[PDB]
């Protein structure tokens, strides 16, 4: 990958679109 995900996938190991934050983009 090229963190499309890995801050993404990760972003949702956060908890995706319902993360705390906002999705990588």
């Amino acid at each position: 990958e090229e963190e499309a995900v890995r801050l993404y996938i990760q972003w949702l190991k956060d908890g995706g679109p319902s993360s705390g934050r906002p999705p990588p983009s």
